[PDB]
């Protein structure tokens, strides 16, 4: 894979919302309220071994705490899945 910094525009915010919504269905943290994806946002390109998919790592502020969310995206299907949601974590 290769990692790159991505900006925190609407698409990235919408990934953050996705992570919180998914976590709220999962229920590990009870009910979270999405606030914002903060910098830095990172995106890993995963080759088939030719792009297979991507992994986003986002710092997501929800319920006034910070969480680290890792989201996978399948290049062909366009489907996304919440892989990890850790925290609360300290600020990057």
């Amino acid at each position: 894979g290769e990692w790159e910094i991505i900006d925190i525009g609407p698409f990235t915010q919408n990934l953050g919302k996705f992570a919180v919504d998914e976590e709220n269905k999962i229920g590990k943290y009870g009910r979270l309220t999405f606030n914002k994806v903060i910098r830095p946002s990172m995106k890993k390109t995963i080759y088939e071994n030719e792009i297979k998919g991507y992994e986003y790592q986002l710092y997501v502020r929800a319920s006034d705490k910070l969480f680290r969310a890792d989201i996978s995206e399948d290049y062909k299907t366009r489907g996304r899945k919440l892989l990890r949601f850790n925290g609360p974590v300290p600020p990057p």
